[PDB]
C-alpha cells in the first residue's frame, strides 16, 4: 500500500477518463438509435439497411469511450510511476 | 481501517465515475426510447423490429456507464493502491 | 466513533453518487414516457407494445442511477477503508 | 452535542442527495405529465392507459429522488462514522 | 449559543436543500400546468380527466421538494450532531 | 449582537433559500400562465375551468418556494444554534 | 457602526436574496405577459378575462421575489445577530 | 473616512443587486413588448387593450429591478452598520 | 490618491453594476425591436402605433441598466466611505 | 508610477465594464437588424420606416455599453481614488 | 522595465476587454448579416435597402467591441498609473 | 515508484485528453449518424452512397479524439519528462 | 531573458485575447454565410449580391478577432512594461 | 527524469490543446456530415458534388484539431524549456 | 534547461490559444458546410457557385484559429521573453 500526490491522481484521473469520456457518445449514441428506431417505422422494408448502418456508428461512438477506459485500465492496472 | 490521501480521493474518485458516467447514456437512452415509442404507435406491426433495434442500442449506451462502475468498483474493492 | 480526511469524503462521495446519478436518468426517463403517454393518446390499440417497450426502457435508465446507489452503500454500510 | 469534518461534511453530503437528486426527476416528471393531460385531451377515451402509464413513469422517476432522500437519511440516522 | 463549523454548516445545508430541491419541479410543475390548461381550453369536456391526471402528478414532483424541506427541518429541529 | 461564523453562514442561508428557491417555480409559473391566456384566447367559455386549474397548479408552485422562506424564517428568527 | 463577518454577510445576502430572486419570476412574467397580448390581439373581446388571470399571475410570481426582499429587509433593518 | 469588511462588503453588494437583479426582468421585459408589438401588427384595433396590458406587466417586472434598487440604495445612503 | 480595499471593491463593483445590468436589457431590446420591425413589415399602416409602444417598452428597458450606472457612478462620484 | 491594490482593481474594472457590457447589447442589436432587413426584403416600400424604429433601438442599445466605457473612462482618466 | 501587480493588471485587462468584447457583437454581426443575405435572395431588387441597413447595424455592433479595443489600447500606450 | 508534480500532472492530463476529446465527436458522430439512418429510410436505393459518406465523416470526427489518446498515451508510455 | 508577474500575465493575456476574440466572430461567420451559400441554392441569379454583402460582413467579423490578435501582438512584440 | 512546473504545465498544456481543441471542429463535423448524408438521401445524383465539398469541408475543420495537435507534439518532443 | 513563472505560463497559454480559439470557428464551419451541402442537393447547378463562396467563408473562419496558432509558435519558437 502507497499513497502520494500521484497515487491520488491517478484514481481521480481513471474515474474522470471513464466518466466525461461517456457524455459526447452516450447523448450521440441516443440520437442516432432514435432516428434510426424513427426511420424503421417509417420504413419497415429498410430495417436491415438502416440497422447495420447504426451498428457501424454506435460502434465508433463507443469506441470513443472505450479510449476513455483504456486510459483509466491503464493507470489502475499498469501505471508507468506508481 | 486505513485514511489518506488515496483512500480519500478514491471514494470520491468512485461516485464521479458512476455519477458522471450516467450523465450522458441517461439522455440518450431516454431520447432513444422516446423515438422507440412514437415509432410503434405510428406503426405497431413495426413493433418487433424497433424493439429489436432499440434493446441493442440500450446495451451500447448502458455499456458507458457500466465502464464507470467498473473503474468505481476497483477503486473500491480491487484497489491497486490502498 | 470516527472522524478523518476519507470518513468526511465517503459521505461527500455518497451523496455525489446518487445526486449528480439522478440527472440524466431523471430527464431520460420523463422524455421516454412523455412520447409513450402522447403514443397511446395517438394509437391506443398499441397500448400493450408501447407500454411493454417503455417499461423496458425504464428500467434500463432506472439502472445508471442504481450504480449510483450501490456505490453510496457500498460507501455508507461496507466502506473498505473506514 | 459533537462537530467535527466528518459530522460537517454529513450534513451538507444530506442537503446536496436531496437537493441535486430533485432536478433530474423533478423535470422529467414535468415532461411526462405534460404530454399526458395532453394526450387525454387529445383522446379522453384513453384516459385510464394514459393515466396508468404515466403512474408508472412517475414512480420510476420518483424512486431516483428516493435514493437521494435514503442516503441522506442514512447520513442524519444511521451515519456509521459519526 | 453554540457556533462550530457543523452548526454553520447545518445552516448552508438546510438552505440549500430547499433551495437547489425547488429548481426541478418548480419548472416541471408549470411545463405539465401548461399543457393541462392547452388542454382543457382544447377540449373543455376533459376537464375532470385533465385536472385528476394534473393533480396526481403536481403531488409527485411537490414530494421531491418536501424531501429536501424534510431534511432542512431534521438540521434545524432535530439535528443528530448539534 | 454577536457574530461568529454560524450568524454569518445563517444570514447568507436564509438569502440562498429564498433567492435560489424562486428560480424553478418563478419560471414555472411562467409558462403555466402563459399557457392559460392563450388558453383563454382560444376558447374564453372555458375560462372558469382554465383559471381553477392554474389557481390550484400556481400554488403548487408558489409552496416551493415558500418552503425556502420558512427555512429561511426559521434561521432568521427561530434559529437553534445562534 | 459596526463591522463584523456576519454585518459583511447581511449586506451581501440581502443583495443575493433580491439579486438572485428576481430571475425566474422576472423571465416568467415576460413569458406569461407575452402570451396575454397575443391572445388579446387574437381575441379583443376575451380581453377582460385575459386581463384577470394575468394579474392573479403576475402577482403569485411578484410575491416570490417579494420574500426574497423580506428577506433582505430583515437582514438590513430588523438583523436578528447584528 | 471609512474602509473594513463591511464597507467593502456593502459596495460589492449594493452592485449585485441591481446588476444580477436586472437580468430576468430585462429579458422578460423584451418578450413581454415583442408580442405586444406584434398583437399590434395583427390587430391595430386593439393597440390600446395590448398597450394596456403590456404596461401593467412591464410595471410588474420594473418592480422587481426596483427591489434590487432599494436594496442597493439603503446600502449606499442609509446603511445600518458601517 | 487612497488605496484600499474598499477603494478596490468600489472600482470593480462599479463595472459590475453597469456590466452585468447590460447583459438582460440589452437582449430584452434586440427582441422587442425586432418584433417591431416586422411588424413594421407586415403592416406599414400600424407603424406610428408599434412605434410608440416600443418606445415605451424600451424605456423600461433602459432604466433597468440606468439602475446599474447611478449606483455606479455614486460609487465614483459620491462615495458613503472612502 | 503608482501601483496598488486599487490601480490594479481600477484596470481590470474598467476592461470588466466595457467587455461583459457589449455582451447583450452586441446580440440584441443582431436580433433587431436581422428582422429588419428580413422586413425590407418582405416589403420594400417600409423600409423608411423600418429604417427609423431600427435607428432608435440600435441606439437604446448602444447606449447601454456606452454607460460600460463611461465608467471605464473615469476609471482611467478621473479616478476617484488613485 | 517594470513588473508590479498594476502593469500584470493591465495586460490581462487589455486582454479581456476585446476578448470578451468580441463575443455579443461578433454573434450579432453573423445573425443580421444572414437575415440580410438571406433577404437578398428573396428579394434581389431590395439588395440596396438591405445592404444599407446591413452596414449601419454592423456599424453599431462593430463600435461596441471598438470601445473595448479602446480601453485595451490606453491600458497599454496610456497607462494613467504604470 | 515515482511521485512528483509532473507524475501527477501527466495522469491527470492523460485523462483530461481523453475524456474531454471525446465530447465534441461523440455529439457529432451521433447528429451524423442519426441523419444518415433517417436518409436511408426515405430513400432506400442511396443507402450505398450515404454508408460511403457516413463512413468517411465518422473517420474524420474519430480521429479528432485519438489525437487525445495519442496523447494520453504518449503521457503514460513515452513520457518525456517522468 | 525576463520573467516576472507581468511577463508571466502577458503571455496568457495574448492567448485569452485571440482564443475568447474567436469565439462569437467564428460562430457569426458561420452563420452568415450558411445563409448566404443556401440564399444561392434559392435564388443562383443573386449569387453576385450575395456575395458581395457576404464578404462585407465577414470583414466586419473578422476585424473583432484581428483587434484581439493585435492586442496578442502588442504584448508580445511591443510590450509598454516588459 | 525531471519534474518542476515547467513540466507539469507542459503535459496539462498538451492534453488541453488537444481536449479542447477538439470540441468545435467534432460538432461541426457532424453538423456537416448529417447535412451531407441528407442531401445524398434528397438527390442521389449529386452525391458526388455533396462528397467534394463535404470532404473539403471536413479538411478545413479537422486542420483546426490538428493546430492543437500540433503545439501538443511540440511541448512532449520539442519542448523549447524544459 | 529552463524553468520559471513564464515558461510555465508559455506552455499554458499556447495551448489555450489554439484550443479555445477553435471552437467558434470550428462549430461556424460545420454550419455553413451543412448549409452547403444542403444548398447543393437542392440546386445541383449551383455546385460552382455554392462551393466557391463556401470556400471564401472557411478561408476566414479558418484565419480565425489560425490567429491562435501564430500565438502559440510565437510563444514556442519566439518567445520575447523566456
Ligand atoms: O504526505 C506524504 C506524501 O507527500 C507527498 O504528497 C503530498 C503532496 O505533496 C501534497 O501537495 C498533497 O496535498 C495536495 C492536495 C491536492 C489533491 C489532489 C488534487 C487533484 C489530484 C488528486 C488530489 O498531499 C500529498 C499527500 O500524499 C508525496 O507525493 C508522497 O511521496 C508522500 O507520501
Ligand atoms: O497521500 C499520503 C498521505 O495523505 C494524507 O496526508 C494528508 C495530505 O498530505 C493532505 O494533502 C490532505 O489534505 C488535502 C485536502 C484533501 C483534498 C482532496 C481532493 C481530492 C478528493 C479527496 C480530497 O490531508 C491528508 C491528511 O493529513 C494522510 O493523512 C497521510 O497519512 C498519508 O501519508
Ligand atoms: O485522517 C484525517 C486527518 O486529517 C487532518 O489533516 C487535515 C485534513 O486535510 C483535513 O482534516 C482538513 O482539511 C480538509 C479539507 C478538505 C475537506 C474534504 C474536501 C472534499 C472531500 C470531503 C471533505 O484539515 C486537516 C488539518 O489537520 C488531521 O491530520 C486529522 O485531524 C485528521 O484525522
Ligand atoms: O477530522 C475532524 C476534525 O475536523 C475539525 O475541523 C477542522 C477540519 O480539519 C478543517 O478541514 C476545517 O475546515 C473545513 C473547511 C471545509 C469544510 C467543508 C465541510 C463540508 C463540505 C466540505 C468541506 O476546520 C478545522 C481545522 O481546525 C476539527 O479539526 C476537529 O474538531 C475534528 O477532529
Ligand atoms: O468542527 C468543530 C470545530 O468548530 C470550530 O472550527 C472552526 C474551524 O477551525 C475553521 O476552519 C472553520 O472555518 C472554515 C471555513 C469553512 C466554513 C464552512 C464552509 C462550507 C460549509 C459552511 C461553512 O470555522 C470553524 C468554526 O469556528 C472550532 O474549532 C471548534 O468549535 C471545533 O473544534
Ligand atoms: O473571530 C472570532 C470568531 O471566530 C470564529 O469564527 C471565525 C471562523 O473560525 C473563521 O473560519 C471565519 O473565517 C472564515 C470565512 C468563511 C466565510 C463564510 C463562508 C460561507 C458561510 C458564510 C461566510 O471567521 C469567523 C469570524 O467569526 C467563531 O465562529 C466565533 O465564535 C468567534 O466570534
Ligand atoms: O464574525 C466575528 C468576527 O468577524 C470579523 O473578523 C474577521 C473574520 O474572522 C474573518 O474570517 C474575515 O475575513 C473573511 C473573509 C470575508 C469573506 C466573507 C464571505 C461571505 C460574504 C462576506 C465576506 O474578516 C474579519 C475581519 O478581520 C470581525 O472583524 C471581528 O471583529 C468579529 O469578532
Ligand atoms: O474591519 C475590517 C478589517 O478587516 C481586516 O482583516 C482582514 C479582512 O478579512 C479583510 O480586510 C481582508 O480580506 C478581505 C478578503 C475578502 C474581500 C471581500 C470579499 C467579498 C466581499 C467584498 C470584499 O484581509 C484583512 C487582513 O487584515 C483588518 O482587521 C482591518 O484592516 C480591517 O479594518
Ligand atoms: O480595509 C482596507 C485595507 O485594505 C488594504 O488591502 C489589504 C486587504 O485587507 C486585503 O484584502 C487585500 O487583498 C485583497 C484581495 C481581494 C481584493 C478584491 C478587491 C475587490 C474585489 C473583492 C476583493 O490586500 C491587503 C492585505 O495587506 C490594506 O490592508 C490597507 O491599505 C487598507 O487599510
Ligand atoms: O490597497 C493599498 C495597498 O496596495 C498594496 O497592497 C497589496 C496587497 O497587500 C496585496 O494583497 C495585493 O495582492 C492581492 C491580489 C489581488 C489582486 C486583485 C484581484 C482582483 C482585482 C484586481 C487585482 O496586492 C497589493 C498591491 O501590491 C500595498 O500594500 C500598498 O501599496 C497599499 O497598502
Ligand atoms: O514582488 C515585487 C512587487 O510586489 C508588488 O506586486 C506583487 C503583489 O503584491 C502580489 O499580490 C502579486 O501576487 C498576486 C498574484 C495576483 C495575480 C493577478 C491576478 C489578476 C490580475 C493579474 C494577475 O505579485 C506581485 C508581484 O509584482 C508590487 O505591486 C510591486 O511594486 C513590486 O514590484
Ligand atoms: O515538481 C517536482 C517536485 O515534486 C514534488 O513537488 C510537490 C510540490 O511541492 C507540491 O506543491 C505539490 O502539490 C501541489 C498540488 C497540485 C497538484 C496538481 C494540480 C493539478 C495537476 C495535477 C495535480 O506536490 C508535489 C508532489 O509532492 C516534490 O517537491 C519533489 O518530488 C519535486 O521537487
Ligand atoms: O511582478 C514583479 C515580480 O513578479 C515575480 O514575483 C512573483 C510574484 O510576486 C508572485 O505573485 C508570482 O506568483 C503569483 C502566481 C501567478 C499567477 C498569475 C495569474 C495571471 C496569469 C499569470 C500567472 O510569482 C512571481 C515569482 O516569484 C517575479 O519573480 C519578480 O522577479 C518580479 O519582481
Ligand atoms: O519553477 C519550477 C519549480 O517548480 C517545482 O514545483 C513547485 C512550484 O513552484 C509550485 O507551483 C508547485 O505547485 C504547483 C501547483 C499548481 C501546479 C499546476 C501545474 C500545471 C497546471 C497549472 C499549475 O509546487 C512546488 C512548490 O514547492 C519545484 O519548485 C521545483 O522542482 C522547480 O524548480
Ligand atoms: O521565475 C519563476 C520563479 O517562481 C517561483 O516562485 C513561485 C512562483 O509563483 C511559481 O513558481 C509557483 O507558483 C506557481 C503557481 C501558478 C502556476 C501558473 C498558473 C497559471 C500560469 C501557468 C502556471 O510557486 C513559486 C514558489 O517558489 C520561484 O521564485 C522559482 O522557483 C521560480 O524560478
Amino acid at each position: 500500500m502507497e499513497s502520494n500526490l500521484t497515487t491520488a491522481a491517478s484514481v481521480i484521473a481513471a474515474a474522470l477518463a471513464v466518466g466525461i469520456g461517456s457524455i459526447g457518445p452516450g447523448l450521440g449514441q441516443g440520437q442516432a438509435a432514435g432516428q434510426a428506431v424513427e426511420g424503421i417505422a417509417r420504413q419497415p422494408e429498410a430495417e436491415g439497411k438502416i440497422r447495420g448502418t447504426l451498428l457501424l456508428s454506435l460502434a465508433f461512438m463507443e469506441a470513443l469511450t472505450i479510449y476513455g477506459l483504456v486510459v483509466a485500465l491503464v493507470l489502475l492496472f499498469a501505471n508507468p510511476f506508481v
